[PDB]
């Protein structure tokens, strides 16, 4: 099928953010549309294949629980077009204007987000950057997967959800199903505490030093009163420092829809 989208049909509106490699609108396109740009005129051969590469993994996807590519463009800019997210990021709502989600909800975004991870490792698809800047909650209350980073091609990384063995660098791809499995046990964290891990740390090279070296794991004793023990181990299991040791998103997505039915 064909999913370029010609010139002239989307009408580009509200810039809504910025980044190194690019910058994202709110645009019009048969309703609301959010439209990723390029903004660099002349795309080195470097660039244009990372765009490709990017529009074929989106185009592999359909499940409510990832966020809906919809089209994309080479005309004048190179552009990718997805559904419009009406809402907040997970981050937001948990760290910055700190909304107080009841245990069920709570639950139920996790749940969300395994049924998307679950989906994604089906279609071979490893994230690599799952944190809960990249969980929208469409209108507070569907769960959309994406990648909303406007910088790595490396860059920076957020190394709290980064697992031992990346965080270690030992192998060219230290990438896996567990090691998404490790960043979605931080997102657990994050739900049954409210918190970041390492809060009470300001050193980062620090962080990744002893997270690496195995000194450092978060601090599980954090955990709301009211967070049912079947979470708390079920979260305990996908953070676990040994790679092997980890369970994969069938048995995680069973254990939270098993638990949350109580
Ligand atoms: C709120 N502030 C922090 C400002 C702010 C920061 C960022 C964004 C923002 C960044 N991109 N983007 C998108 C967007 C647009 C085009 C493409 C994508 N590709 C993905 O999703 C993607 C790419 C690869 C794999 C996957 C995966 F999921 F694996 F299938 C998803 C996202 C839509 C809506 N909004 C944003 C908006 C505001």
């Amino acid at each position: 099928d064909d999913w370029e989208i010609p010139d002239g049909q989307i009408t580009v509106g509200q810039r809504i953010g910025s980044g190194s490699f690019g910058t994202v609108y709110k645009g019009k396109w048969h309703g609301d549309v959010a439209v990723k740009m390029l903004n660099v005129t002349a795309p080195t051969p470097q660039q244009l294949q990372a765009f490709k590469n990017e529009v074929g993994v989106l185009r592999k996807t359909r499940h409510v629980n990832i966020l809906l590519f919809m089209g994309y463009s080479t005309k004048p800019q190179l552009a990718i077009v997805t559904q419009w997210c009406e809402g907040s990021s997970l981050y937001h709502h948990l760290h910055i204007i700190e909304t107080k989600f009841e245990m069920i909800k709570l639950i139920d975004i996790a749940r969300q987000t395994a049924q998307g991870m679950d989906y994604l490792h089906a279609k071979s698809i490893i994230h690599r950057d799952l944190k809960s800047n990249n969980i929208f909650l469409h209108e507070d209350l569907t769960v959309k997967i994406g990648d909303f980073g406007l910088a790595t091609v490396q860059l920076s990384g957020s190394i709290l959800w980064m697992a031992p063995e990346v965080i270690r660098m030992q192998d060219k791809n230290p990438y896996s199903f567990q090691s998404d499995v490790y960043a979605f046990g931080i997102v657990l964290y994050e739900l049954m505490t409210g918190q970041l891990p390492y809060s009470n740390i300001n050193n980062r090279d620090q962080i990744i030093f002893m997270v690496g070296r195995g000194y450092l794991s978060p601090d599980l004793s954090k955990v709301r009163s009211n967070c049912p023990k079947a979470m708390k181990r079920l979260m305990a299991e996908c953070l676990k420092k040994k790679r092997d040791e980890r369970p994969l998103f069938p048995q995680i997505l069973a254990s939270i829809e098993l638990l949350a039915r109580s």
